[PDB]
């Protein structure tokens, strides 16, 4: 057919668009597998695909870490084939009217929060965190929620000293605004504690269905987030998770606490939200508000 990489892959239709490039289906011709496809087009002033492939490989073997499949050159475009996966967090949130229910939201947060630390025991950080970097799996992964897209993540620690990157300012905010940590927005060099932080922006956003940065208007892109960051630094935590269980205050509290340098407690948070769940007399039984709404039809 028109389009075949690595010998084997018949790209069909486009699914989306990710950090740098556009994302393909693709059926495997010798046993009929559906799987996702990555082309990033070879004329790149900074080509990254080559970098992200290099992550992926590095992160194998964690709990909803996609399998690469192949990488390489096809045509004008560099490629990089990868399991399938289903619907983001965002396609979800917008299938449920925009609303999910506490239940839903918990069982999504100790997924989350496993998820952003595998990638920091590999010593990278993520640095976008958001409900569309969040993809459900397919077939008997379904209820397994798997975090993607490393074309922006970035080494944060040598590996034999564990010694940070350095402390530094006058960074450029490369994630996406609405989610950003306070120090990121600062122009500060971002560790483990900003992904952890942008996280609980995302159950918030979840919780309240949008967050009171949304919807603000500048002159430029700069001026834009400068009002973001505004608005997140004059707005308390507490009256940012006010009439929502305790725990979520707690879990901004803790995040915006940590130290540049400083782990965060993964267990600790982890507790944090189970012990809520269980007391609101939930059970991880991975009956989500879509799986309500798919089997009533
Ligand atoms: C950004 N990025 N990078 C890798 C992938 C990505 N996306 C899928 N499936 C998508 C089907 C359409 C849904 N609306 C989203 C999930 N499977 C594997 C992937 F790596 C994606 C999601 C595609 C929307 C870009």
């Amino acid at each position: 057919a028109e389009f075949i990489v690595g010998g084997k892959y018949k790209l069909g239709r486009k699914i989306g668009s990710g950090s740098f490039g556009d994302i393909y289906l693709a059926t495997n011709i010798t046993n009929g597998e559906e799987v996702a496809v990555k082309l990033e087009s070879q004329k790149a002033r900074h080509p990254q695909l080559h970098y992200e492939s290099k992550l992926y490989k590095i992160l194998q073997g964690g709990v909803g870490i996609p399998h690469i499949r192949w990488y390489g050159q096809e045509k004008d475009y560099n490629v990089l084939v990868m399991d399938l996966l289903g619907p983001s967090l965002e396609d979800l949130f917008n299938f449920c009217s925009r609303r999910f229910t506490m239940k839903t939201v918990l069982m999504l947060a100790d997924q989350m929060i496993s998820r952003i630390e595998y990638v920091h025991t590999k010593n990278f950080i993520h640095r976008d965190i958001k409900p569309d970097n969040f993809l459900m799996g397919i077939g008997r992964h379904c209820n397994k929620l798997f975090l993607i897209d490393f074309g922006l993540a970035k080494k944060y620690r040598d590996n034999r000293t564990r010694q940070h990157i350095p402390y530094r300012e006058d960074k450029n905010l490369t994630g996406t605004a609405r989610y950003a940590s306070i120090n990121a927005h600062l122009g500060i060099e971002q560790s483990r504690r900003d992904d952890m932080e942008s996280l609980g922006y995302v159950l918030m956003y979840f919780n309240r269905t949008s967050l009171p940065w949304q919807g603000l208007k500048a002159a430029t892109k700069k001026q834009k987030y400068e009002k973001i960051s505004e608005k997140k630094m004059s707005t308390p935590v507490e009256v940012l998770c006010k009439g929502f269980p305790a725990e979520f205050a707690m879990y901004l509290n803790y995040c915006r606490g940590l130290r540049f340098e400083e782990a965060p407690d993964y267990m600790y948070l982890r507790q944090l939200f189970r012990i809520l769940f269980r007391t609101l007399n939930h059970q991880y039984d991975y009956t989500f508000d879509w799986t309500m709404l798919k089997q009533k039809a």
